[PDB]
DNA sequence: TTGCAGTGCCCACAGAGGCCAGCAGGGGGCGCTAGTGAGGTGGTTTTTATATGTTTTGTTATGTATTGTTTATTTTCCCTTTAATTTTAGGATATGAAAACAAGAAT
């Protein structure tokens, strides 16, 4: 089928847990600069597994929220995909 | 002797014509002068002409500027040869990141 909708914890300007909406056959991503936009591609990316370089960081442990500060929300983060296809 | 018919003489006063002064006619020759007219001489200027001085024009010589000339040092186009310089593996490094182990903590 495809993807139904994204979830993430602790992952790049995302506090907590947050349902993303739905995704229908074509859907997009609008704002202005520096809106924290191109981390759900890097969420989509990571859940699917990737080297970190390409994800503008490095050592894997500045990923969660508020750690490019050097603040981090946490030591734990959760990022989920459903993946919705036909047959129910 | 006389009357009558006819003659002689003396005068005189118009009568007449030469004499004469007066006076007017024509044209000959001289005394004198006003007023031009022309001709000759002298003065003046003047006008042509001639000679001298100054300046203007023409000719000659020197210096400067322009054009040309064979050098002559660029210069620049064209070779063959290196001296950096770049590119392609090939090995080694490193720093990361899972992976396993060991350490609290809970059940
Ligand atoms: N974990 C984080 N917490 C807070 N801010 C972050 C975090 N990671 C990145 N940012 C910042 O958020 C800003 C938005 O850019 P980013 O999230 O990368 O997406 P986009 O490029 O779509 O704007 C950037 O300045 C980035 O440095």
């Amino acid at each position: 089928g495809f993807l139904k909708l994204i979830e993430i914890e602790n992952f790049k300007s995302y506090k907590g847990r947050q349902i993303i909406g739905p995704f229908q056959r074509f859907t997009a991503i609008i704002g202005p600069n520096g809106s924290g936009k191109s981390n759900l591609m890097d969420a989509i990316s990571f859940v699917l597994g990737e080297k970190t370089s390409n994800l503008r960081v490095k050592t894997l442990r500045d990923l969660i929220h508020g750690a490019p500060v050097g603040k981090p929300a946490a030591n734990r983060a959760f990022v989920s995909m459903v993946y919705s296809e036909e047959g129910a």
